[PDB]
């Protein structure tokens, strides 16, 4: 299954970096999964990850960090918290969880990059 | 000659990035020219440029957003007053001028990326 993210995205001074991962529906999935995996060095880790009926808000375990909003074959991905050091290849994962069968879809990647605000005065 | 440059740069939160460049060694001290050229394909201009002698201090003196210190081989080409908008491809040209031979360096371009940061109040 085809799955689209942007080749680049630059994080926001706040460090929130949002993105679009679309998927090529092969069918009519209500039951959704959406995973955030970073790539680094040549390993993978899984980010954040939301579950959802694709009517409804997504809810990620800390959703302190990811955010998103489902529309269509589509979803609305938004990072928070980033720093410098998360600069890096956020690869998004894509599960069509039902109805039957599943598929599994998994993008190129979209390189975030990441910049610290420098020191400003007091106070 | 050669010139190499990093392929990308993140400027500073102060719209400030800054990126080495560095030509093949002349057979020895030589005039020459650095310039920098923001590539918007099939857009290219120049947005500063400088001359010095070799062993002296890279000083630009064309009142542009661009300030410089050179060692060696090697300049460390500074570039100010950027917004997200200016993000792209900014080349290092470098020409040794004379004593001759005429020498003409083009680096591959150093991808900077901008975001227009937050004030702090
Ligand atoms: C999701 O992205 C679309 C563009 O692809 C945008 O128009 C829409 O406002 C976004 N939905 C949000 C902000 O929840
Ligand atoms: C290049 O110049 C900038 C600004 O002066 C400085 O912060 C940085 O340390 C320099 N980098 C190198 C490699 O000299």
């Amino acid at each position: 299954m085809h799955v689209a993210q942007p080749a680049v995205v630059l994080a926001s001074s706040r460090g929130i970096a949002s993105f679009v991962c679309e998927y090529a529906s092969p069918g009519k999935a209500t039951e959704v999964r959406v995973t955030v995996l970073r790539q680094a060095d040549s390993q993978v880790t899984e980010v954040c990850a939301a579950t959802y009926m694709m009517g409804n808000e997504l809810t990620f375990l800390d959703d302190s960090i990811c955010t998103g909003t489902s529309s269509g074959n589509q979803v609305n991905l938004t990072i928070q918290g980033l720093r410098a050091m998360d600069t890096g290849l956020y690869i998004c994962k894509v599960e069509l969880m039902y109805p039957p069968p599943y598929y599994l879809g998994i993008g190129n990647g979209t390189q975030i990059y990441v910049i610290d605000p420098e020191p400003c005065p007091d106070s």
